[PDB]
DNA sequence: TATATCATCGATAGTGATATA
DNA sequence: TATATCACTATCGATGATATA
C-alpha cells in the first residue's frame, strides 16, 4: 500500500507525515494544486499550501507561482539519490566536527587528566577526634604508606601501632621512629626495637618536644594540644594531605631527628 | 574545563548539561562519590545519583569494583573514540538502509508513473531539472555552465553526444581541474563535442534544445538555499537566450 | 521574621529555599551539625548534609571534615558583599561578551541587509493567466516603474493602458513604445500618440515581431505564445524580476527599435 | 554563516531557536509575510505568526502600517545597541536592589549575631579566602605575617591599615607580579614612612597569613582549582603557627627590600 | 478556500519532598 | 541518622490538527 511508500520516506528521508503523504500523491496525480491535494491524500488542508511549499525548498517538487501555485514532483530516482547524496556530504562534516572536538578535549583534559587514583576524597583536610576514629585514620596512612614513614610520638597516639608499622616496614617502607624517653620503658616486650636492632628501620629517642606528629608520604597527621582533652582521649587532630605542607613537617622532624639518641 | 569543554561534550558528544559536568568531574579526581559529585559540581545532588547511572549506559563512566559506591571515568581517549566508532558504523547501517529504502520506492512507485515552466528552489537542486532535459534531447545542447548546473551530469552530456547531438559546451577556467579525468575531453580532441572556455559570463544557463534553464540572481535568497532557477519552453525565449551563449562563444579559447 | 531574610537571600543572592533556610540557621545558632540543622530549621534532614556543602562551596559556611562534619557561617557582612563583588565581575564581563557579539554579528550582516523593500512578496518570479489576472500585474509594473519602461505589444495585453502609462510618464519615466502597425487604427483619438508627437515619450511601430514584451526597470512580463490560447485570452503570462535577465530582453528590445518606424 | 548568526542571537541576546531565525530571514529580504517566512526559513510554518509578533513584542520586528500581515526587520545596530542599554539599566536596577537588600538583611541579622572554641576550619576557593582572612585581621593585636600570592589578602589593604594603626608588627611578602597592584597604595605610605616591612621575593612554594598565634593557608589541587574548590585551612595552635613562622621568616631573609 | 493559530509529545533543567538501612 | 531517589514546574522544539473570514 501507499501506506509503505509514507513510512519509507519519513524514516529514511527527513519527510514528516503531511510532506511524506504530499509527495506520494505528486507522483501519483502527476500535478496538483494545494486545494487538489486535500481532495486525493489525508493531509489537512489548511496546511497543503505550506507542506508543498516545503517541499519545494527540500528538492522534491517544482512550482509555478502564482494565483493557483501548481506543483510537480521530482522524478524519484533523482530526487531520492541527491538526498542520498547530500546526506553523505552532511555526514562528512558532522564527522570532522567530533574529531575536532575530540582533539580540543583531548588537548583541554591533558594538563587536567592525571593518574590520581584515590582513596575516596578528594579531600585533603580532616578532622578526627575520637579514639575510634583516631586510631582507624592512623591505620590508613600506614598501610597505604609507599615511600617513607615517619614517626613522632610523644603518647598522643591511642593506641600502640607496631603492627601496623612492621606491616609497613615488611613492605618495603623505609621508617623512622622518634619517641619520648617516657615511652622505652613501655617497649621493652615490644619488638619494633628488633627492627631496630637488626636495622630494619630507625629508632631514636629525645627528652622532650612540642610538636608530635605521622608522616605518611604526602600525608601528615597532628594534634591540636589541648592537654585537658588529650587526658579525655579526645583531644583534636587534624588530617592534611600535601606536599607543600607535608615537606614543611619534614623540615621540622629532620629537626627534631637530631639531638636525638640512638635507642 | 570551564563551559567549553562541557560544551563540546554536549554538542558533538549527546550528553545532557548534568552529564556533561559529571564526566569532567570524573576525568578530573579519577574517583567521586554522588555526594562529592554534588559538592565539587555544580550537578544537583538529587541528580548526581541518576545522572552517574547515565555516564556508565553511555560508556563514560564504570563503577569502580567494591560498592557503596565509587565511580571512575573511562580514559578520554578511549570514550571519545568508540564512541566515534560506533557512531559511524550506525552511520553505514542508515547509508546502507537508505540505499535500499531507496530501491524499494523505486519499485513501489513504478506502477504510478504514467507545461510549460516551471520554477526550483536552490542551487543544489538545479540538477533535478537539467537532467531531464539532457534526456529529451534530440537535436542541439548548448551549455555554459557555473559548476553548479549540471553537475555530475556528464555522462548524460555525453550519453546525449552519442545519440547525435550537437553539443557546445562553454565553462569557466575554474571548472578545467575536474574535467581532467573526465571522458568528456576525450569526446572534445576526438572532435565529437564541442568544448570551449572563458572567464566570466554574466548569465549561466542550459539550452536543449528547444527548452531553456536559467538561474536567477539574489544573494540574500543564495544563503538560504532558495535561490529561483526557471524552466522556460518556448522557441522565441531560447531563440534569445540562444544568442547569447552564440555571444558568449565568441570570444573563448577551444582549450 | 526569619521569612523576610530567607525571602531576601533567595531573590538577590542566588541561593535557593533550603539554601536559605540554611544558611539564617547557622548565623542563628553559631556552630550546627547537618542533623543539627534539621531540628532548628524546616529544612528536611536527608538534605541537610548536602545543602550545608552547598553553602560550604559558595562561600556562605565554613566546614570541619570529619565524621560529624561542623559547618559555621561567614559573617553576612562579609560574604553578601564579597558575593555582589563578584557579581559585578560577571556581569561586567557578559557586558563584554555581549558587545563583542554586537560587532561580530554587524559584520556578518553587513553584506546581507539591503534597502530592498518588495512591493508584493520576495518573488522574483509569478505566472499569470486571464485577463484579470494579466491586467493587476500590469499595471503593477506601471505603478511601480522607476527609470524606463519598454513596450512591445501586438495586441497580446488583454486592455489599453494609455492612462496607467501617462500616469507614469507624468512621473517623470522614459518610455518607449513599439507596436504593430494593424494596432495604430486602434489608437485613433486615442490621446497617447499626443505625448509622442509632443515627444514626452518616444512611440514607435513596426511591421511584425514575434517576441512581444514589458520592461520595467529589473521587471519584465512576456507570455509563452499559444496563439489558440490568446485567442481565449487564457495564454500564459510569465513575470521575472532579475537584472541579467532583463538586460537580456533589453537587448532585443534594442534590436527591434531600431529597424521599427517612428510613425 | 546563518548557523553562526542564529547561534549568537541565541547565546547573547535572549532569543528563541525560530525567533533567532525570522530574525536574520527578516534582515536578509527586508520584508517577509508569515507563509514567505516558512518557506524561505527553517521555521515551522505553524509557528511563523505567534514567532513574528515575538520578535515585535522584544522589539526585533515591527508590523508593517498596511499592514497587509507583513513584518520589517529593526535595524541591527539600532535594536541590539537597544537590547544592551535596556539591559544594563536592569543591571544598574539589580545592583542597587541588591545593595538595598544586603542592608535590610544585616539589620534582620542583627538580633542573632551574638556569637562570633574551635580552632580549625576549612574554606572551599581560593576565591573566599579573605572571608576568613579578615577576621585573622581584625583579631590581629601583636604580629602580622603575610605571604601573598595575590589572593590570600586581596583587597584588605584598608583592613591592613586599619591593623597597623592598632601598633601590630606587620610584614608582607609578596611576588614581584604583585608590585604594580599597590601603585599609589597607601601601604607604600607606610612602608616609606617605616612602620611595616615590605619586602618582595620571585616564588615562593607556601603563600601563608600568620596573625596572633593564628595561620591561614591554602593547600594545592589543580584539578580542585578549575572547580573553585581549592581547600583553605584555617590553624590556631601556637606550635603549629610557630612552624610556619619558621617558613615565613625564612623567605623573608631572602625577599627583596623594594 | 486560502489566509491564520493550536495541541501533542518527549527532553531539559530548575527546584522543592520523599525513600531504604 | 546518613545513604539513597523522586516529583512538580516551566521552556523548548518537533510534529500532527484546527480556526476564522
Amino acid at each position: 500500500s501507499k501506506d509503505r511508500m509514507v513510512e519509507l520516506l519519513q524514516e529514511h528521508f527527513e519527510l514528516n507525515l503531511y510532506e511524506a503523504r504530499a509527495y506520494v500523491a505528486l507522483v501519483a496525480f502527476g500535478v496538483l494544486t494545494p486545494a487538489e491535494l486535500a481532495s486525493v491524500s489525508e493531509v489537512p488542508a489548511p496546511r497543503t499550501y505550506d507542506v508543498l511549499r516545503s517541499l519545494e525548498k527540500k528538492g522534491f517538487a517544482m512550482t509555478q507561482p502564482g494565483k493557483t501555485n501548481k506543483y510537480r514532483p521530482v522524478h524519484p530516482a533523482n530526487v531520492l539519490e541527491k538526498f542520498i547524496q547530500d546526506w553523505q556530504e552532511r555526514v562528512k562534516e558532522e564527522l570532522e566536527a567530533k574529531k575536532k572536538a575530540k582533539e580540543e578535549l583531548l588537548e583541554l583534559m591533558a594538563p587536567l587528566i592525571e593518574t590520581e587514583v584515590p582513596k575516596y576524597g578528594v579531600e585533603r583536610v580532616w578532622v578526627v577526634r575520637g579514639i575510634k576514629n583516631s586510631t582507624l585514620k592512623t591505620k590508613e596512612m600506614l598501610e597505604e604508606a609507599q615511600n617513607e614513614i615517619l614517626l613522632a610520638d610523644d603518647g598522643f597516639i591511642a593506641v600502640n601501632l607496631e603492627d601496623d608499622i612492621i606491616k609497613a616496614v615488611d613492605r618495603g617502607v623505609k621508617t623512622k621512629i622518634l619517641l619520648t624517653k617516657n615511652l622505652l620503658p613501655r617497649l621493652k616486650a615490644s619488638k619494633i626495637i628488633d627492627y631496630a636492632k637488626e636495622g630494619k628501620l630507625e629508632l631514636r629517642a629525645l627528652d622532650k618536644f612540642d610538636l608530635p606528629m605521622l608522616i605518611c608520604d604526602e600525608e601528615v597527621f597532628f594534634a591540636l594540644e589541648d592537654l585537658a582533652a588529650r587526658y579525655f582521649n579526645y583531644e583534636t587532630q587534624v588530617w592534611i594531605k600535601d606536599h607543600r605542607v607535608v615537606a614543611l613537617f619534614k623540615e621540622k622532624f629532620n629537626e627534631y631527628w637530631e639531638k636525638a639518641e640512638k635507642v
